[PDB]
């Protein structure tokens, strides 16, 4: 056990081992607090997230467990992964705080949209796909892909954060409609919204609520055709969709006027209404538009990921304790 030490950071008390010096705040919400820090052990500058109220309820105890499990598993250069996880507690008894350490990045991909040429787009969307491809392959849906959770370095290396746990502007139509069985291509939808915005400077679907959000989607990709109408289970949804004014599928080359044609082509493939026909992350990597970056032996997939716990209803002391085992078994990466 290393030697810890204490300090007050704004509202919160922080108790981090001595290897992290010069804590400084960076942002905080109901995620927890994040500080910037120096890691003496590795020379790296890191982000340290102190979780807010890790075990208030059954749903926070599960959230905490899930998030430790996700971070422990992600090892890929376009996806955040865990440098360290630690607590001040020295037994299960006194365990009430969990800290996660990851590579610092602070800028997010919005902090760029308000500053975006063609090759900059290519490199940025190719990286997101290369990380979705890894993510999807362990059988995980990000579910909330959006500019603010895509972090970029000063040399424009990109990493996905906040995966698996979950702004309406980037959600697929099927989620707006509440479909309970959506597949991984909801993430590819959002990628489609994000590349649009980068090439043009504008939000593609700045819906002002969820009905609006959908009006604006169907305006570009058209109302459902019969092949798709026939796969909708839900009475009420079928009825919703089918009761709007019929809208034709727009020509993307008009709407994206003078974008690279290759880029317009990819969009047209990401933004298919029918989620069964949307391109996949692995197939999009092979698309013409990443001609300059695509390499099939440098686009790895993930180890299997045991998500069997998502269907367990456990006590608050049980997730707490499963988390604890996970903090303990943590083997730092090389
Ligand atoms: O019970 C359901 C409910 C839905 C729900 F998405 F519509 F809600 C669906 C969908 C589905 C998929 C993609 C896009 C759409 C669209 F946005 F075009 F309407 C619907 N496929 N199958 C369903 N079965």
């Amino acid at each position: 056990r290393p030697t810890f030490y204490r300090q007050e950071l704004n509202k919160t008390i922080w108790e981090v081992p001595e290897r992290y010096q010069n804590l400084s705040p960076v942002g905080s919400g109901a995620y927890g607090s994040v500080c910037a820090a120096f890691d003496t052990k590795t020379g790296l500058r890191v982000a340290v997230k102190k979780l807010s109220r890790p075990f208030q309820s059954i749903i926070h105890a599960k959230r905490t467990y899930r998030e430790l499990r996700l971070l422990k598993h992600m090892k890929h250069e376009n996806v955040i992964g865990l440098l360290d996880v630690f607590t001040p507690a020295r037994s299960l008894e006194e365990f009430n705080d969990v800290y996660l350490v990851t590579h610092l990045m602070g800028a997010d991909l919005n902090n760029i949209v308000k500053c975006l040429t063609d090759d900059h787009v290519q490199f940025l969307i190719y990286q997101i796909l290369r990380g979705l491809k890894y993510i999807h392959s362990a059988d995980i849906i990000h579910r909330d892909l959006k500019p603010s959770n895509l972090a970029v370095n000063e040399d424009s290396e990109l990493k996905i954060l906040d995966f698996g746990l979950a702004t309406r502007w980037y959600r697929a139509p099927e989620i707006m409609l509440n479909w309970m069985h959506y597949n991984q291509t909801v993430d590819i939808w959002s990628v489609g919204c994000i590349m649009a915005e980068l090439l043009t400077g504008r939000t593609l679907f700045p819906g002002t609520d969820h009905i609006d959000q959908l009006k604006l989607i169907l305006r570009l990709v058209g109302t459902p055709g019969a092949e798709l109408l026939k796969k909708i289970s839900s009475e009420s949804a079928r009825n919703y969709i089918q009761s709007l004014t019929q809208m034709p599928k727009m020509n993307f080359a008009n709407v994206f006027i003078g974008a690279n044609p290759l880029a317009v082509d990819l969009l047209e493939k990401m933004l298919v209404l029918d989620s069964d026909k949307r391109i996949t992350a692995a197939q999009a990597l092979a698309h013409a538009y990443f001609a300059q970056y695509h390499d099939p032996d440098d686009e790895p997939v993930a180890d299997p990921y045991d998500q069997s716990f998502e269907s367990r209803d456990l006590l608050i002391d049980e997730w707490k304790s499963l988390t604890y085992d996970e903090v303990i078994s943590f083997v730092p990466p090389p």
